[PDB]
């Protein structure tokens, strides 16, 4: 039982969460108790020694970490995304490869993958075909993600050469370790202290003719297409958002600990007992109502992307952009409830919760730090064009 | 398939909607169409001639009609509440003779049961014990719901005797046509206007021993003891939400119809299309947000009732105030999406959507208005009780 | 004491405010109430037999009136700003004859002026140049304010003639009982019901050389220029924006009343008194507060406005700008208070005051359908643009 | 101009600002700063070497410094309150010599007083009289407000004695130098994290008796009467609330630099420019607008608090009810848009924004400290109380 193990480490996890958000840097004896919980196989199929379990599944795991850790949380969620990057526009040898290393290893899986905001011609990260049929790939990755303690590295590079493959995004799954490769000690900010979101600079790392995911600008084309790889966003969107669930959890049940067994009372109103205050647990219905509303809309969410997910490449655009608008829905109802919440519980739980031995804060700033990743607002329009308009989103490595 | 049945009424009550809501008084006709569609056995088990549908299909089938009327969602979904009460606290042979009554005549059952807000000794409904081991019952029920119309009444009187029972609550199921009973057409409201929520006068009115429903005083026996009785409050109150979902996926669906056809850009923005409005469309966006985190609330709650009901006498305490506890939420998260789309509808329609014709104003006044039946604020209340102190709500007909 | 006499109007109306609502048509004994008051000369200067009164006093009255009734508050406040745009665009002896008039007469004046959302090739209303220098109006302004019982009526005509005047809005302030002009009985909205917003139909109505107000196409030029003239959206929008905080005061004030003699505590609560229920004291805590800010910032740009006022001609761009800017704030913060209050006061009202004897719909259906009349996401846009950028509105009747 | 000079403070401040925020600790340099600003005097009469400012004044000087700096306004502003305390209580000889020494000596007060939510009997500093007339403070005050750097610290004592005084508040201003006075280098918090809020141990410390201000007791004496020195705090919160939104200021001046300069448009919805984003002009917007209606209600606060001052000794309880109403307003509208508008403006500034050297998570973190010092709900529920019931409320330390 995968969530039971979670549930495991969270526990072991609490004991330092304060203590860990504070110092930063990477949290590398936490990613160790991951490695050798076998979770990090969770989504591999049994047949290649992974567990196989189905996105619900994976998802309540998610956000079981999440609740402990907000960094963590993340950086084990992106991880999830990245192998099924190979059944999604991977060869079924590589498949078969790939997922047996990851499964037998225990392998950590890093990103350096997509640039969001930029033109693929202005991407930091070239690929410059080599004649053996592969590619060498300079430049720095600016934004990264867990590619720091990566055993396997998932990066893109854009043929930006005045090749006939001039534009084409070039994915490639490569040994972290490889010459040339160097996740930087980079990343600095004010919440997911812990997610190693840092730099990779790499410089003239080979990547084989094997390593290649698909043909040159396979992502686009599935994008373009709305077939199987169009998937990404979907995946990688709902992880996010079941991490602010996550999150928000967390902060809750902190909040809720903290009201029983600290909080005093506002006595100049005549209240003797802080659980019995009538306004404290108004907040608290309606945080709890808040995710109660976010939740289930997640699990609907997660139960759609399965049966997407079961439709192999017999999925439509429009089983595609029904997800895709669900799953936006859900970006939308998780940000806005884990920031209310974690900014929220700081009024129940009063004055004293501001010591920095309870790290309280720490929950909103996880949240406000990564629900910037891509904007709320066109979320939001994305759901109100299907609603309006019938619009289905435009497939992207966000939407 | 009875949802396609409730879809297929929709279709025809909509060219009424508007005249219906203005002129107010009793839908005759419309509940005319509901008694032939046969639906009013939705909740009958098939062994007595009923449709045995589960909750969560009933629910639906009172979505579609809520979205369709208001009015008439409440009056249908009131009903579905009915006839349980006899499987509740009445006798095996009571529910299969009534049961089978109902399903064979279809019958409209009606309601002139709880006071929810008067002690019992100051309820308006005496019953007095008769020697036959029957009682009379006398005093006017003054909020009633569609007594007016039906065949099978659901009263309750209480003994205000000074006799050895009295303060017992006396359930009864009698034919609305008995001698004494006068319904009045007496509803005049904002909102809900077609729901016949009058009062009924009681005179001398004869209640047989095997229409007495359980022993003296048996409801609040269950509420007690948090036997299956007790169900009763959970099951109204799920209804309800449902109701104000219906009428809230109403206004929205009416909105954007609108929004497509009839509705104007704002030039003066150098707006060249209503429906490419970017603060239409992120409006468009947080009502259908807002609505998917109701809904899949109250489909997790209605799945969690069907659980709960089909333990029968094997539920716990616990498992109803669980229960509750959900339907608390989804109350409070129905009533405050449902208001929000249905006042905020009107930006995105315009001044000229304000014209009678359209009647767009009757979702927000059907919502207002029964969204008043108990309070929200205890809903609220209650839900932050129970994860602040792990109290559940204290049994009663809205609690 | 304009203010103590509005206060007295606004007590004989509230004896029927609720039946007028309920009525609809026009509120012609109302109407007359306020030409006997004196108070339709209350911006007419002391020289010419007016009150004289300035821009926060005349709001004060404005407020005065729209808290007792919404129909009354917007005909009154739309009349003052109409005589301004003598003052505004005419010449000095268009000025002392036309302000003599009103402020002898006591006369209503009326407004079948700009179509706010048409290109100007497209307003239904022609004015075609007569060789004495005057025109004729055709055709039919759909939208009008107070044409109805007006006695001066002001009117804009498009010259749609490949005149070389084409395209020119001409301005004049023509009786209204002039022959060809029909003011018709044609106004029907769910709320603003006696505002006479209706049609009026222009047949070969003459318009005198002395009847126009200033040069053809005088009110465009004064726009693109942001001189004096360019007040007008300014004006109209504040008092647009007070129109709705005296609505909302009126539901504010009619919920507590109510809330003090008739509301019912909930029991089951185990409260006892309706006004010691705490979410009932917070309720009414959020609606001061709302009206606080907001009425703050409405007083604020009245003196503004006035300072603008006060400059004549040497008013800046700027000026004029900021003055825009700061009373498209009043107009959100107006709109989304009143709103919200609006609604908001049936949750401490209770079921029973649903009653149609109550009215209490009224409140809220008025603001709903005034608020229409330009869209806040605009309003709250040009603030935006102007906090971001340091643009100003692009001058116009609605901004 | 005492604003300028604060102005010129602010833009020296603002260099170091992230730096402070991330250190903690004193503010020392910048405590001296405002030393030799001559600032500390600000509120002193002119006659006895002070500026002699008037409240709104000295608001506006404190709302620039919080802008720069949330510590330094709520010191500076904190201090601005104490000498007042002379005037309200102390004797007309203490109020010249204090004052006197204060101006001429650029002193910085700091304070020692109130247990905001403990019963006298149970607070931590006993005043043991002595037979000299004076006093002997001992304990520990666990929550103070600038005591650290100060020369005049002012002290309230419990007599918890048996003597005849027993529960007697008293005051006292002695020199924070005086042997057994240890103000700790104790405070840790969130944010706030320079205002020096941490205990005060008190050791025999002995207060003379032309120390003591006023009566044993003088304190709740003068608000059971609702005389001059209730106006206590009405002054306290409505500097806070000052405090709060010039923070707000801070956080949205800085994010609108920030979005002009640094910040990327979402490319991907065919965004060129970051400051031409429809969502994020309308987040301005909105973000304005929240701040204009408080803003507006502040000062509207401020002229109410100047009006009652000047009432001196005629002030009614009716002045000092209406005046902490309004107060309770905008403690409310303050605290409610410091921090939506401190934790929105992440939404504008994006994923970059997040790094520490910004420090943009300070503006949220300094409020959301702050903001808990008394439960804004209750300041919610006495507004409520006043206009549903006409109650004013129990005048004390925070209400």
């Amino acid at each position: 039982d995968p969530v039971a193990v979670a549930r495991g480490l969270a526990e072991k996890w609490r004991a330092t969460a304060v203590e860990r958000d504070r110092a930063g840097g990477s949290a590398t004896a936490e990613r160790e108790d991951l490695r050798a919980s076998g979770l990090l196989s969770l989504l591999v199929p049994r047949e290649y020694g992974g567990w196989g379990a189905d996105w619900p599944t994976a998802i309540e795991v998610v956000r079981e970490i999440a609740a402990a850790d907000g960094s963590l949380g993340h950086l084990f969620g992106y991880h999830l995304t990245n192998a099924p990057m190979i059944e999604l526009i991977g060869s079924q040898e590589q498949e078969e490869h790939l997922y047996t290393q990851i499964a037998q290893n225990n392998w950590w899986t890093g990103n350096a993958s997509s640039e969001n905001n930029s033109h693929v011609l202005d991407w930091k990260v070239s690929a410059t075909p080599t004649e053996d049929g592969g590619y060498v790939l300079n430049g720095t990755k600016h934004f990264c993600s867990g590619a720091k303690g990566s055993d396997l590295l998932f990066v893109f590079g854009v043929v930006q050469d005045d090749s006939p493959q001039q534009g084409a995004i070039i994915a490639a799954a490569i040994p972290t370790s490889r010459a040339g490769v160097t996740p930087n000690d980079d990343w600095a900010a004010i919440g997911m202290r812990q997610t190693d979101s840092g730099s990779t600079d790499f410089h003239n790392v080979k990547v084989e003719p094997d390593e290649v995911l698909g043909a040159p600008n396979a992502f686009v084309l599935a994008f373009i297409q709305s077939e199987r790889g169009s998937l990404f966003a979907p995946i990688a969107q709902l992880i996010f958002a079941n991490v602010y669930l996550g999150i928000a959890h967390g902060a809750l049940d902190a909040a809720r600990e903290y009201t029983r067994t600290q909080a005093r009372p506002w006595t100049p109103a005549g209240i003797q007992q802080a659980t019995e205050d009538p306004y404290t647990i108004r907040s608290y219905g309606e945080f709890t109502i808040a995710l109660q509303g976010a939740d289930a809309a997640a699990r609907e969410a997660a139960h759609l992307l399965q049966t997407v997910w079961d439709k192999g490449d017999a999925l439509t655009p429009e089983d595609r952009g029904e997800l895709m608008v669900k799953v936006s829905g859900v970006k939308a109802l998780a940000t806005n409830a884990a920031l209310n919440i974690s900014s929220g519980v700081f009024e129940v739980i009063g004055a004293r919760g501001t010591h920095p031995r309870y790290g309280f804060d720490r929950f909103w700033r996880n949240v406000r730090t990564h629900s910037l990743h891509d904007p709320v607002s066109y979320k939001i329009a994305d759901v109100g064009k299907h609603t309006l308009n019938g619009q289905y989103p435009i497939p992207g490595f966000t939407s």
